[PDB]
């Protein structure tokens, strides 16, 4: 790992529902990973970067309104103009019964439930590379 | 190909901007691909399905507010409970100068600009497979 | 018509629900027609234009979360600074039972269902008229 | 007029921008009128109703981020299952210079600037008509 | 009190749901009060201002999809660079039964139901103060 | 403190802009604190709870598109049916120059910038209290 893991953490609201049955779409995870990758790029070379693509993405468990979610990302490799990262999505809390709209019961996921994994890469043009912006990334280096 | 190509077509509005500079995030393409994938699954087996994952997503050109975009998807292979699909994203029109907010000029992209490509797979549990629901998919078959 | 038909095609997600019961509002159709009209104006004279208004709008069938929708528009006539257009909205797929949130069943609409029609006009100031921008519109002419 | 005029009043935020240049789409006005029509129908017969269509929607002045807007609606004629309503949209305040994002100056529109008008009709099936729900509509009468 | 009361008035749509059970979050009220405060600041000194904070906020009744809501605000005191305002939120109509998605019955709240109150302050830098912009605020003066 | 601190962490996208100049509204912070408070209530007693109100919200620094933000919350006191919590908002990264939309430079905030503080209380009806749901909260007790 280059630098530190970045962790996003937030709640799926009703506004994150996408398909019927309060089901959140898998792209909601990819949305967040885009922002996680962005934060990694700000720290490693001071640019918001452009996302190049994903080698793979697996959606491993469904996500619903009322789920509290964490999104983890870290840099595995610093290339020339590319940076290769790994990503995870974890569910840390949920409604007890999503099928009952009037049920307010909720609980923690112990252990958290893996909802997604990915490998993806981001781009910062050489002339946009400004060096580390955050202390845990001070030792990052290009080949 | 099994069945027909599904084509989504719409505009990026200011609401689709994500990063600064009116830059739309890559995940917006993935969002649309989720819906294209859903339509394919509705037609092939009558269920909105669950997205399993992607292989080799590439974001090949930046997308901005005011871009008109098409998203193509089709079923390459029908598995047991999985369906493997190909996806594309195409830009067909754009603002001439996104850096000038008061500039209202826009033009077509001839030829269209390729903005995204991916392979993705969706899942329908055997008990939820209801057979083709759209005429062009009528001859789809599982192994 | 002047030029070619513009066709938008997308899904109503949970985010498009407006009234209770997963009912989409009629204005969602008008939103899309605005973007269809914009695209037509980009092609006929290279400007995003200003919508002048609608002579008539009819909402002919209800639209729900999970509906796949098409929106058609074309130019009927080119005026001096105004362009008169016709619009349609069609439902091509839907959930089987929107009243059951856990029902994942969906199907095509065969035949498609008419959901709306309209006549509306858009405006491009004379000095903003840049001529056709797309090959099918090459013969578009002002009086 | 039957009953009272219903007045919605709110601000266009950055989230209401639709086209480039912080321009709000005309459909934002129609979105609001749909909710105004709904409120009138709640008051006259106790149902959220269904919008039948519009005549003569006219967008008469542009609307931008930072505009404060009022939307007026009222019932002009009570029919059998239809209700004919009039709608207005008024700008009551605005940014002084929308072209300068760092300019925080804003002022009132005195007199208010007319931004839209329409005639629209709504439908409540006879078996869903429950009579007036709001005191000012107490004497509304069907033929 | 200085000037006139500002009244925003709109509908809670499905898009305003936040928690399960079509429950709107308290922050939706605070969102609206921010815009009410902004409008007051435009009228009293011609600047959109910056919100300083809230002395207190109380959420007194729950708000649901299909509720029609008013948000009142007024200037209690003009200070030097600060302005002390009072806010209320009122429910004026609602669905008859939110637990039944397909139910279209709705009614007015007579009298309206108090849903929230707050005291909050806004800031306009001395050099950004431009004097009253709306006639009812003509006697609004700084000490 | 009762239990542990909950930390939400995410990015302000263009979708979070509210006023002109890419300025996020103060209520965006309150929105997040509502979700932070919900998480706390889920862990302490297994219910999403209702927010009672706030005392002394202060917005201490402005927030813009492109800001990465953290929102901390914790339980200070467990009451009978109320829970009193402290909330903070922290800026951990930002665009270098928000006034140039095409500038992609970004940096960390070291140290983080305090953007908001508040005390807020939430409510869980006695019969809805189900005991701690997350190990760090296991010893939380009512009077
Ligand atoms: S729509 C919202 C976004 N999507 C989601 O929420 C889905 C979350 N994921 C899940 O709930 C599970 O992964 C589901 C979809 C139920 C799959 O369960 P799982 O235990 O992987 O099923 P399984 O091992 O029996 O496999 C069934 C078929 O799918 C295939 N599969 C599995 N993973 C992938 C993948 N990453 N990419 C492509 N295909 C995959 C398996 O080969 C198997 O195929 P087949 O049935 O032999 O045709
Ligand atoms: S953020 C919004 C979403 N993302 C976007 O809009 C990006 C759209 N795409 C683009 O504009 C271009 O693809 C950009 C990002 C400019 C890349 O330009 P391109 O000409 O492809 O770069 P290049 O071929 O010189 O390669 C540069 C470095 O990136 C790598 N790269 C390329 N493609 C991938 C990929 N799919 N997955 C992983 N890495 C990729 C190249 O190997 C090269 O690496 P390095 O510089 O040798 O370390
Ligand atoms: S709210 C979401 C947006 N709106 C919708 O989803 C509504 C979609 N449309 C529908 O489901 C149907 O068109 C509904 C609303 C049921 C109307 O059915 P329809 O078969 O047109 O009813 P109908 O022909 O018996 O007419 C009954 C009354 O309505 C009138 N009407 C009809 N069309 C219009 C129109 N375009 N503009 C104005 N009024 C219209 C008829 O004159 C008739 O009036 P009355 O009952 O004699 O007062
Ligand atoms: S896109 C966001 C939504 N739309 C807007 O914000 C537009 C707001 N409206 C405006 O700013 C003005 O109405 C604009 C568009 C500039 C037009 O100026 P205005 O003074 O109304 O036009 P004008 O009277 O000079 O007429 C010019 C051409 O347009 C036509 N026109 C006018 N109103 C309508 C209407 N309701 N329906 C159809 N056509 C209309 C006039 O006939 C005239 O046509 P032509 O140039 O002779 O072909
Ligand atoms: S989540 C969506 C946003 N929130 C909402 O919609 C909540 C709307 N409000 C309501 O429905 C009611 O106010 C609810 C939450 C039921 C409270 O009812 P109320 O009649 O005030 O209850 P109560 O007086 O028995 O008080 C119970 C405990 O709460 C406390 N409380 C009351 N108001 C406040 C306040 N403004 N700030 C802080 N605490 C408050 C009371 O002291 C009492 O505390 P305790 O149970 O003695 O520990
Ligand atoms: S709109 C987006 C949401 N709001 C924001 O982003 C604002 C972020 N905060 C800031 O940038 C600063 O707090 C701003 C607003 C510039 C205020 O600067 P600051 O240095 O705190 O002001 P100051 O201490 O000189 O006080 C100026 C006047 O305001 C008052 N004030 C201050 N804090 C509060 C508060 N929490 N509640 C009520 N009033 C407050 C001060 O008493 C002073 O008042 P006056 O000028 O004597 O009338």
């Amino acid at each position: 790992m280059v630098g530190k893991k970045v962790v996003h953490h937030l709640m799926m609201s009703a506004k994150d529902a996408h398909y019927t049955g309060n089901l959140v779409n898998g792209a909601r995870i990819v949305n967040q990973w885009g922002d996680v990758g962005t934060e990694l790029m700000v720290y490693v070379d001071g640019d918001i970067s452009l996302f190049l693509g994903y080698k793979d993405i697996e959606f491993t468990a469904p996500v619903y309104v009322g789920d509290f979610m964490e999104y983890h990302g870290w840099i595995e490799k610093v290339g020339n103009q590319s940076y290769t990262c790994k990503f995870e999505a974890w569910k840390v809390a949920k409604m007890v019964d999503i099928t009952n709209p009037q049920d307010t019961r909720a609980t923690a996921c112990e252990p958290p439930v893996l909802c997604g994994t990915a490998t993806g890469s981001l781009f910062i043009a050489k002339d946009n590379q400004r060096g580390p912006q955050e202390s845990s990334f001070k030792d990052a280096k290009h080949p």
